[PDB]
């Protein structure tokens, strides 16, 4: 039915559909696996992420997801977000096929992935030592941020990025997803919790939240709470606070406090991303620089 693009075009039969992994607030993603993506290897498998509307699909929800093909095939291929593969268009149900990152969002691989606690007996040379520390964390950090920085070179606005839209590779490569999206910003509830118990609203810079005001560095903004959630390795903002409590809290400026086993450096930086003048936050540019500058001095 859409117009044939050969250059994203791909054939649904060279797709093996899968177990599904999520699903958002329009369409589905489905793992799957691929024959050929690399046209010089036609019978190389690979896994990829294939997204699709839901089976309650409104008219609004194809275009929403045909609006996502668009911006997929315009944001062009960096490293730190998740990259358009191919897209199937013709002769059955619209597919976008995307990259696949096979450790699942930010959040749920930091959570993961905390401390043994106090509780465990001493079993080797290892026992306190955890899957993470402070330089890989650092490293997290930065390449979100180059990522976000690419994504503004393309003068794209992510409007809720949090470690649930950043998903994690084998390699543990940091990749941006779901970012330039209908998520209908003039209709939101801010009192709505998923079903994980995300308080989305928590992320919204206050000129965003306040003004429905949405730029590069709202989402600055929001790469300050993604910064905390990182350094509470996967702890959700503002705890135990609700959102009506959180209205309040916000005009009266307050801020989140620095979380335990977190440097002055890091702190400093959400605290520059939490400034009430837009003008003042730092850009992504700037946050890569100095998050680089911390990177580079505990990777001896
Ligand atoms: C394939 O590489 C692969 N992917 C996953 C994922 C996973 O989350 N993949 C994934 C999800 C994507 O978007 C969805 C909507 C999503 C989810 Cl499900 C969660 N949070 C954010 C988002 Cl955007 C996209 C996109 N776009 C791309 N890829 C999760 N797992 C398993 C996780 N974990 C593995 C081992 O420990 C137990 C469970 C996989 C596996 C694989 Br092979």
């Amino acid at each position: 039915d859409l117009p044939l693009d050969p250059l994203w075009e791909f054939p649904r039969d060279r797709l093996v559909l899968g177990k599904p992994l999520g699903e958002g607030a329009f369409g589905q993603v489905v793992r799957a696996e691929a024959f050929g993506m690399d046209p010089a290897r036609p019978d190389q498998a690979s896994t990829v992420a294939v997204k699709m509307l839901k089976d309650n699909a409104s008219d609004k929800d194809l275009a929403d997801l045909v609006s996502e093909m668009e911006v997929m095939k315009l944001i062009g291929r960096h490293k730190n977000i998740i990259n358009l593969l191919g897209v199937c268009t013709q002769e059955g149900p619209l597919y976008v096929i995307l990259e696949c990152a096979a450790k699942g969002n930010l959040r749920e691989f930091l959570r993961a992935r905390r401390p043994p606690g106090p509780d465990l007996s001493p079993d080797g040379p290892r026992s306190s030592e955890g899957p993470l520390s402070f330089p890989v964390l650092v490293s997290c950090a930065y390449q979100v941020a180059r990522g976000m920085q690419y994504l503004e070179s393309r003068k794209c606005i992510h409007r809720d990025l949090a470690a649930r839209n950043v998903l994690v590779t084998e390699d543990n490569v940091m990749k941006i997803a779901d970012f330039g999206l209908a998520r209908g910003v003039h209709h939101i509830d801010y009192y709505k919790k998923t079903s994980n118990g995300r308080l989305p609203v928590k992320w919204m810079a206050p000129e965003a939240l306040f003004d429905e005001v949405y730029t590069h560095q709202s989402d600055v903004w929001s790469f300050g709470i993604l910064l905390w959630e990182i350094f509470t390795l996967g702890g959700s903002p503002y705890p135990g606070i609700p959102v009506e409590e959180l209205f309040s809290l916000l005009r009266e400026g307050h801020r989140m406090d620095r979380p335990p086993h977190c440097p002055p450096e890091l702190y400093g930086l959400m605290r520059e991303c939490w400034h009430a003048a837009p003008s003042q936050r730092p850009t992504f540019k700037q946050l890569v620089e100095a998050l680089d500058k911390v990177l580079l001095a505990v990777s001896e």
